């Protein structure tokens, strides 16, 4: 008990703050392309013909 | 009674599982052209003309 006059002194804390800057940055739409043309391929995997003509 | 201590052993059963695997099949639809082909026949069937004209 850290008691001085009639106050107390009960805690301290550790606080992280945030400053902004004007910088900016974004992904690209380029990969969502060759992410389609990737998935796409597994609708004809997993696929078998047990009786060939 | 199959008593051991304060256990009573009630019932066995036995039990069937299924664990899959990734491969599917499936049915064409080549077949139904012909099946409605057939199956229009069967209107002209059974229809009969009483007198020739």
């Amino acid at each position: 008990m850290i008691l001085n006059n009639q106050e107390w002194l009960l805690a301290i804390f550790k606080k992280k703050g945030l400053t902004p800057t004007g910088k900016l940055e974004f992904a690209t739409i380029d990969g969502i392309d060759s992410a389609l043309a990737q998935a796409l391929n597994e609708a004809f995997d997993s696929q078998v013909v047990s009786f060939n003509d």
